């Protein structure tokens, strides 16, 4: 077929196209007529092609995996199109709209013209879905990440390698669930193996966890198709399809041609001649370089001009000679194109997007015959023409410095823009080339050039990739994922023309030949320093310069080196022979020809380069400084190197900066920085800063730099200013524009010192530019710098984001919270810089001095843990007392040497031991004492939370209630009136810090507060916590009280080893040797604990990462005992529960952690109230978190005790009530978001020694482990005090106005020189001498410490003065209550939310004015925020009437106001919110019981609304509406059938369905559809539950009744009915009532507050 045409110079081979042969089978196409949501995006076409017909039935159902090969202009991209059309039909509702947040897609194309092209594409004919199509492009990961916040994305498969590698989108990477690979013959490219790691790394995780994700590859017509159909894991029968050249629906002439190269120009302008003269076709021509095109376009036009071959090409239609000249030379602004009245164009993508779309409408409208181009016009167009002559086949590649063949991508996708196929019946194709080129271009446009793999050439790095991922920890994790590339498939078929060396006969799936290479690889690896690697383990774990070699595209040979080469003491010019060096130009040569411009290039960079003037090394420096100095290169070999070397020099100057910065070297490390933005901006620090804005004119830049004006002075100047300093007015406007927009910073620093060595930094920055999206976008990046005064070491380093909302806010100030370590000979001071992570010349620097800082007192050695006698239970000199110990023959080393001073003395203690050394059985040694006394006086332990006194209740109630008679034990309750009495009906009682200071601030009053004798503090370092400042202020009130009565009190308290223990000590009034104080080391149990560091800046990310190296952790350090897994919140317990069980499944053992067999479990799994709970447990994980139920704890805990299931997984919030023990803990997280500050916030270390004290059931070696997984920058500080003790500080100074208010309430303090000795009772005072620094005290005297004391109670004094809650007399100095701080410390409502509670009166206050200001009270604002949970927040918000006046969504506020309100409308909630919910519910009572008493202080009686308002959230509903929603079992509807029948209020619905009066009982009971138990459920309701009995000059009422308890189903706990007596208006009284009253009101309404409609008027 094939005809052979040998010529004079040439030898030409004409392939004639095979007929169409495209109806053997009547294969008829599809109509099309889909459903209707798969319609739309098919806009200009009825039929599909004969193509997408066989693919359109596995497209639209079937879901496998896909490979479809055809020639370009096919129909490809419409069956991409299908399997997109597939996903989304899943994601749809039946005939709603699609939830769009569920799912992605990715399309990964070869070159970004194509991406380009794809996403216009796309983007039209997805938009009528509401889909947003977006290509994926950043220079900054702030880009990429907002752009993957859409649904389809289009990308390259470097940038999309790039993203994976860099493991910070993984939570939406998650969310793919399809891929489409365009031109997959790239895998023959040296390209291709990034592909083989993306697909290779996703088909594999997919086939661990089972998680699908569609796999579609779209190829073009070659052999080995099956090859990659069996690599992208399809059905042969049902996947893979192939199409011959006669599906193309042009068939196209293919003639090559072989030739040292004007032949070539001569032969394309003969052709230019037979095909545009004779047969009249327009025609385009590729070459491979943008002057080529116009050089090869003028050498045809030149020769056309000589021999008057011209008129034979020249059009000479009247419009067109006329019009294309016309519309094109006048309109042209590319100099070398303005040579297109003869019909030629150049098209070469280094031209206006104008000119671009100028000559791309004129070729289509006929206008231009001859348009040579390069590869860009190739791919992401739409413009065929009859003829293509890629003009050519050789191309200069910097990369190996020498020239190499033309990539057979690129020649497909030109040939296939060979003929239109509406227009013409056949294409023609060419190839011009050398005559050594036929065999190679022919077999490839005959489907026999085969596809290889050169993933050898990239392994090395490509397996540090997925090292780095946490893919492969060990050789057979890398011989799995081996088995998943490319080069894998090619190596089991046809191995020969790889060296596999045959040694591997017998190895069945190549197995061993994996091992063997990934050894090979992973040493190199191990050298290099980029990973550690156990040779015989097999194990190997990334490093952190390997995750700077895999972040960017660094190879592993240039990451050595720098490694080598990098030291502190580098300057510009060392670092730019660093860069030089690298081995990714060292194929680059220096050339003859280039000397001549190289020695002038030389001359002009500014930078000096020592190297040799003609070695490689000189050559890439002067390249890249020449690049930044924005100079000219009139040089085509030299252009390209200098192009390659600055497209690599972007990620290795990053790369040189991000070694610096974790090497801690802080001068080297900002200018890698500063070189970065050198290269990035393409700009010198010496140049004017408004070359980084691309809007500024060239004339602003050259006056400016014409100046001496420095930088900072053009900022904080207006239009005019501005021009007068610039001397242009015309740019005075233009300039302070820019200016504004300089990312700007202001920063503050305030320092703590916590120990001797280390001090805590809250540094403050608040931006101070002008936002802008066009160079902003919506986040920008910094980096905050500590370094020393010699700037040598960096003490602390972290990237902060200032997200838009934040940076607009009127609240603009952002919070960092750090710790650096310092010497005891202070240095002068530290520095603080924040510095833009893109822009030059943005820093704010800010000195840190310490020439008035005061270090805390030195620590003085914990108390020896002697090596005393064990003493054993007979010690104690009771049977009943030893019996309380059963089989226990001695005590520990620490109870023993404690027992004598509290079992034998009275004396007040403090012992201070790790967590779980028992210090529970001192304070019972201190009990046991207190109750061998005849008189046994009351005993009172408090704990500081709840969780921590209902523990240690239900032991002690079980234990000790039997001793000496019997001991009435009782814990307290919230309200007074009743744990009032519980105090005087027992003999022990416990209590949280608030619940006894709401009863020991009535001393002095009633007696029985005096006569406790025994006070136990559990947990004493908790003062420091959450609430802290309320223990405090009740210890220190005890003592106080035992020193006004003068009758004995103990004081015996308990914490973790502490630091500071002398103030402790002192302050309860503990003697020296009473002061036990251990070592942080003296545990019984040992701890072995291990510290992970993650540099991981996104949250999700960074837990997601966390995930498997804690299955890791519990399969290797506790492989056969239970573990206990902390984690930052609930919401993240059930997905860390999930991906735990996803990594189970990634090996082969989905039950790892299950070993009863499921069956016994069954019936408890069947009872657990959360599914997702339920899944767990089913496979032996489960979980524990606030939100969940008490029988699902229950389950839990018994599940775990038994040891039915090894895991337990429990939230942060639950580690004091997690009554639970393991010999593994995991501390996943280190920081928790909190929505107040829109920022993380550090683990107190109170909360990570609890949760490491759960660690205490030992091993083989007796020691327990645990594992603290936290960012790097934290490292030192929580491994610091998991190694020595706890420093423990008082917070009462940051609360003295909510210790005032209860303080003043009650006449304790009743003026400044009052509170000052109420103040020296406290821990606070103690502290403020030994670490002043801390408190803001400046001199260490009594004089600096008595004028600061009176100075914190004046401004305190001032603050509750000035917010109106007392008055203040300045003339005696005297202070008093005015009948608001008696509200306050009633109700315990903070003071911050009484003063926000003087915004009603003003006018008055109405039922929605008061729904709103309840929600804003600051209470509420401590409930958690999880993050993207808005939206059913606004749908809530949507549907209820009274709506906010300025809604802020993510605002607890807002928040709190919505939920109160779907409490009202009875609308179902998910759990996480229905706990919030709750939560609320819970003081949402207090609060409105408080605004009633306000209101009620005043005259205005817009307090009534209020307990409307009480009435209503205690029966969840509103206050217009029918009572009938409080009977049980009614409905709305069955409210319209009652409504229906007559009946409008409880009292009528009682009176109606009664037999033999009213006969509606036949029809109501069939009408309401209510059963039998229903009805009596209502019954019981209406009988006995909701009332109906009705009742200066004073009054007198009564009151009877026909009792305990309130019907409140939709509330979790109620205290019985309350009634208000109301008579500008005046009177207001509240008594409870119970079966009869009389009472008599003084003047000068009858309400409840849980029941409606009963309201005497
Ligand atoms: N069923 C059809 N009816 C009409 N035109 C089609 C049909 N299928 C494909 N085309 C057109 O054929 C051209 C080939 O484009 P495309 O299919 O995206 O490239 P490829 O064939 O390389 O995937 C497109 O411009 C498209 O509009
Ligand atoms: N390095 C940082 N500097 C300042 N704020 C941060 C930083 N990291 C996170 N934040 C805060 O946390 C929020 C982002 O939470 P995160 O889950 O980490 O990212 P995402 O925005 O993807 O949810 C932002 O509102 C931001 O204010
Ligand atoms: N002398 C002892 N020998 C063995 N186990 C003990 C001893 N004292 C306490 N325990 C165990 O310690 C657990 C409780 O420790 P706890 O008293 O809470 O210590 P801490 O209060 O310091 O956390 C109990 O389960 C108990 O069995
Ligand atoms: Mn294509
Ligand atoms: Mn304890």
């Amino acid at each position: 077929g094939t005809t052979k045409r040998v010529f004079k110079g040439y030898e030409e081979i004409h392939v004639p196209p095979p007929k169409k042969r495209s109806d053997p089978t009547d294969q008829n196409i599809p109509v099309t007529e889909l459903p209707e949501w798969a319609r739309i995006p098919f806009n200009t076409t009825k039929t599909l092609n004969k193509i997408q017909s066989k693919c359109f039935p596995t497209a639209f159902l079937d879901d496998g995996n896909m490979l479809v090969c055809a020639p370009t202009g096919s129909g490809k991209t419409n069956v991409a199109m299908l399997t997109m059309l597939r996903e989304i039909g899943k994601n749809r509702n039946e005939k709603g709209e699609i939830d769009l947040d569920a799912f992605k897609i990715v399309y990964i194309a070869p070159l970004k013209a194509l991406v380009q092209e794809q996403v216009g594409n796309f983007g039209k004919r997805l938009e009528p879905y509401g889909i947003k199509v977006s290509e994926l492009t950043g220079d900054r990961q702030l880009t990429k990440q907002q752009i993957s916040e859409t649904q389809v994305i289009v990308t390259t498969p470097e940038k999309w390698d790039v993203i994976t590698r860099k493991a910070t989108d993984i939570s939406y990477t998650n969310l793919v669930r399809l891929i489409i690979i365009d031109e997959i013959h790239l895998l023959h490219d040296d390209r291709g193996p990034v592909l083989e790691s993306i697909v290779s790394r996703t088909i594999r995780r997919t086939e661990q966890t089972g998680e699908p994700v569609r796999i579609i590859g779209l190829s073009a017509t070659l052999p080995n198709y099956r090859d990659v159909a069996s690599f992208l894991r399809v059905d042969f029968e049902k996947g893979l399809f192939y199409f011959d050249g006669s599906y193309r629906p042009c068939p196209l002439r293919q003639e090559f041609i072989g030739v040292q190269l004007k032949t070539m120009n001569d032969i394309t302008y003969q052709k230019v001649l037979e095909h545009v003269g004779q047969n009249r076709n327009q025609m385009l021509i590729f070459v491979h370089s943008r002057k080529e095109t116009a050089k090869t376009a003028k050498y045809i036009r030149d020769k056309a001009l000589e021999m008057d071959t011209i008129n034979q090409i020249l059009k000479h239609d009247a419009g067109t000679r006329e019009v294309l000249q016309e519309a094109a030379s006048s309109v042209n602004n590319t100099d070398l194109k303005d040579l297109l009245p003869y019909g030629f164009g150049i098209h070469h993508a280094g031209m206006s997007r104008a000119d671009r779309t100028d000559v791309e409408d004129l070729f289509a409208s006929g206008h231009i015959q001859v348009l040579v181009c390069t590869a860009t016009l190739a791919w992401g167009v739409n413009l065929p023409a009859h003829t293509v002559i890629i003009k050519g086949t050789q191309v200069y590649s910097p990369e190996k410095g020498s020239w190499v063949e033309l990539s057979p991508q690129d020649v497909l996708q030109m040939l296939g823009r060979a003929g239109r196929p509406q227009y013409d019946t056949y294409g023609e194709g060419i190839i011009i080339t050398t005559q050594g080129e036929i065999p190679y271009y022919l077999s490839l446009l005959n489907q026999q050039l085969p596809i290889e793999s050169q993933l050898v050439s990239k392994l090395v790095d490509s397996l540090n990739a997925e090292i780095v991922l946490g893919n492969v920890r060990n050789r057979d994790e890398g011989v799995e994922w081996l088995g998943y590339t490319y080069l894998f498939v090619r190596m089991l078929r046809s191995p020969g023309l790889y060296s596999v060396g045959a040694e591997y006969e017998d190895d069945v799936a190549l197995e061993q030949k994996r091992v063997d290479l990934i050894h090979s690889a992973a040493m190199v690896l191990k050298k290099s320093n980029l990973i550690k690697y156990d040779e015989k383990t097999g194990k190997m774990q990334a490093t952190e310069l390997g995750r700077i070699a895999s972040h960017y595209y660094i190879s592993h040979e240039s990451m050595d080196t720098y490694n080598k080469l990098i030291h502190p003491a580098m300057n510009d010019v060392e670092l730019f022979r660093v860069f030089a060096q690298s081995g990714e130009f060292k194929y680059i040569p220096v050339r003859q020809e280039e000397k001549l411009e190289l020695a002038k290039l030389l001359a002009r960079v500014p930078i000096p380069v020592k190297e040799s003037i003609e070695e490689p090394t000189a050559k890439i420096n002067v390249l890249l400084q020449a690049y930044i100095s924005r100079l000219k290169l009139e040089g085509l070999a030299l252009m390209a190197d200098m192009v390659y070397v600055t497209q690599s020099a972007g990620r290795i100057l990053r790369a040189i900066f991000e070694i610096c910065l974790k090497k801690g070297w802080a001068s080297v490390a900002k200018l890698a920085l500063n070189m970065c933005k050198m290269a990035e901006k393409r700009m010198w620090p010496t140049m004017s800063p408004l070359r980084q804005y691309p809007t500024c004119p060239a004339e602003i830049i050259k006056k400016a730099e014409r100046m001496d004006v420095p930088w900072s002075s053009y900022f904080d100047l207006d239009p005019p200013r501005m021009g007068e300093l610039l001397g242009m007015p015309k740019a005075g406007k233009t300039v302070c524009a820019l200016v504004s927009k300089f990312p700007r910073v202001e920063i503050q620093g305030n320092v703590q010192p916590m120990t001797r060595s280390m001090l805590r930094i809250e540094l403050t920055i608040t931006p101070n530019f002008q936002w802008d999206v066009e160079l902003h976008g919506v986040t920008e990046s910094f980096w905050i710098l500590v370094e020393d005064c010699d700037g040598e070491e960096i003490l602390f380093h972290d990237v902060f984001i200032l997200r838009k909302d934040l940076a607009e806010a009127e609240e603009n100030e952002h919070t960092v919270e750090f710790t650096v370590p310092i010497s005891e000979p202070m240095p002068p001071n530290y520095f603080i810089s924040v510095i833009s992570d893109r822009w030059m010349h943005s820093e704010t620097r800010m000195p840190v001095s310490f020439q008035k800082l005061i270090l805390p007192e030195r620590f003085p050695p914990h108390t020896e843990l002697l090596d005393l006698q064990p003493l054993p239970v007979s010690a104690l000199k009771a049977k009943d007392y030893a019996a309380l110990y059963p089989n226990w023959q001695q005590f520990n080393k620490i109870q023993t040497q404690t027992f004598n001073s509290l079992y034998n003395t009275d004396n007040n203690v403090l012992v201070a031991a790790p967590t779980g050394s028992g210090k529970t059985v001192c304070a019972e040694f201190a009990l046991l004492r207190h109750w061998a006394k005849k008189d046994a006086g009351r005993a009172v332990y408090i704990a500081p939370f709840q969780e921590l006194v209902d523990l240690r209740f239900q032991d002690w109630q079980k234990r000790l209630s039997h001793l000496r008679g019997g001991k009435e034990i009782v814990k307290l309750t919230g309200e007074t009136t009743t744990d009032l009495k519980l105090l005087e009906q027992g003999d022990l009682i416990l209590a949280t810090p608030l619940q006894w200071d709401v009863l020991s601030r009535q001393w002095k009053r009633r007696k029985n507060v005096q006569t406790v004798e025994l006070f136990i503090a559990d947990d004493l370092h908790m003062l420091g916590g959450q609430m802290g400042y309320i223990y405090e202020i009740v210890v220190s009130r005890m003592h106080f009280i035992r020193t006004q009565t003068e009758l004995p009190m103990r004081i015996v308290g308990l914490s973790v080893s502490l630091a500071n223990a002398r103030d402790i000590g002192e302050w309860i009034d503990a003697k020296k040797h009473d002061i036990y104080n251990f070592s942080p080391h003296v545990r019984p149990v040992p701890l072995e604990l291990h510290i992970q560091s993650y540099t991981i800046p996104h949250f999700p990310s960074l837990m997601l990462a966390m995930a498997k190296p804690t299955y890791l952790a519990i399969t290797q350090l506790s492989p056969d005992q239970p573990a206990i897994v902390f984690v930052p919140s609930r919401k993240q317990t059930r997905a860390t529960a999930r991906d735990l069980l996803t990594a189970c499944l990634a090996d082969d053992d989905e039950d790892r952690f299950l070993h009863v067999e499921v069956d016994q479990i069954r019936k408890l799994l069947d009872h657990v109230q959360e599914e997702a709970l339920a899944e767990a447990l089913s496979h032996g994980v489960g979980y524990y978190h606030e939100a969940l139920s008490q029988s699902d704890k229950r389950i839990v805990k018994h599940l775990y005790n038994n040891g039915a299931i090894q895991v337990l997984i429990a939230s942060r919030d639950v580690c004091w009530e997690l009554d639970f023990t393991a010999h593994l803990v995991v501390v996943m997280g280190t920081q928790f978001f909190e929505g107040k500050e829109h920022r993380y916030i550090d683990y107190p270390l109170s909360e990570v020694l609890q949760m490491f004290g759960k660690a205490l059931q030992p091993s083989k070696d007796g020691r327990s482990r645990g594992v603290l997984m936290l960012p790097a920058v934290k490292r030192e500080y929580y491994k610091k005090f998991l190694n020595e003790a706890l420093p423990v500080e008082s917070h009462l100074h940051n609360f003295l106005p909510d210790a005032f208010v209860t303080e003043i309430s009650t006449k304790m303090i009743e003026s400044g020189e009052d509170a000052i000795n109420w103040a020296t009772f406290t821990y606070f005072y103690r502290r403020l001498l030994a670490n002043p620094s801390y408190y803001g005290l400046q001199d260490p005297t009594h004089d600096g410490l008595s004028q600061y004391l009176s100075d914190l109670v004046e401004t305190t004094l001032k603050q509750l003065s000035d917010a109106r809650i007392i008055e203040m007399d300045e003339d005696e100095g005297t202070v008093a209550p005015l009948n608001a701080a008696m509200i306050a410390a009633y109700y315990n409502i903070s003071y911050m939310t009484m003063e926000m509670f003087l915004l009603s009166l003003s006018h008055k206050s109405k039922l929605r004015t008061i729904l709103e200001i309840v929600t804003a009270a600051t209470e509420f604002e401590s409930i958690q925020t999880r993050r993207h949970e808005e939206g059913i927040l606004k749908r809530i918000y949507d549907h209820v009437p009274v709506k906010m006046n300025n809604p802020v969504w993510d605002s607890a506020h807002f928040k709190a106001f919505v939920l109160v309100q779907a409490h009202f409308s009875r609308m179902n909630l998910p759990i996480d919110l229905a706990k919030d919910q709750e939560v609320i519910l819970q003081k949402i009572l207090s609060l409105l019981s408080a605004i009633v008493d306000i209101l009620s202080s005043e005259g205005h009686l817009n307090a009534l609304n209020a307990m409307e308002m009480s009435q209503m959230v205690v029966q969840a509903m509103w206050d217009r509406d029918s009572p009938l929603k409080q009977i049980p079992n009614f409905t709305p509807e069955v409210v319209k059938v009652a409504n229906k029948y007559g009946i409008n209020d409880i009292f009528d619905f009682m009176e109606q369905m009664n037999p033999e009066e009213n006969p509606n009982y036949a029809s109501l009971v069939k009408d309401l559809g209510l059963t039998q138990a229903q009805l009596a459920q209502a019954a019981n309701f209406t009988n006995n539950k909701y009332p109906d009995i009705t009742l200066p000059a004073y009054l007198k009422i009564h009151i009877e009744r026909e009792d305990p308890t309130v019907h409140a189903p939709f509330y979790p706990g109620k205290k019985s009915e309350n009634w208000w007596l109301v008579v500008t208006l005046l009177a207001i009284k509240r008594v409870t009532v119970g079966k009869e009253l009389n009472v008599k009101l003084e003047f000068v309404f009858l309400m409840s507050d849980s029941y409606v409609g009963v309201d005497q008027d």
